[PDB]
């Protein structure tokens, strides 16, 4: 259903369609599906949206600076993280 990264307005994000989600004691070993694409603690999938880390239930990335969090299988629908 999407696949890549949708243009967005500075200071914002586009659609994120959270698909998957791997939990692994080892950090390395974890991954979420982004957009189609799998990703691991540490990767930048969008500009300068940044993977931190990979809990178990939610994924915690910094964008721009400020944190922001998506629950496993949490889509973004697009926008700053900030209004709402």
């Amino acid at each position: 259903l999407v696949t890549g990264w949708q243009t967005a307005k500075p200071g914002e994000l586009p659609y994120i369609a959270f698909s998957a989600h791997v939990y692994t004691s080892a950090p390395d070993k974890r991954s979420v599906t982004l957009n189609g694409e799998r990703y691991r603690e540490g990767d930048s999938p969008y500009q300068g949206l940044v993977i931190e880390q990979i809990e178990q239930d939610m994924v915690i990335f910094s964008f721009n600076g400020e944190p922001f969090i998506l629950d496993s299988l949490q889509d973004w629908p697009g926008g700053k993280p900030g209004d709402d």
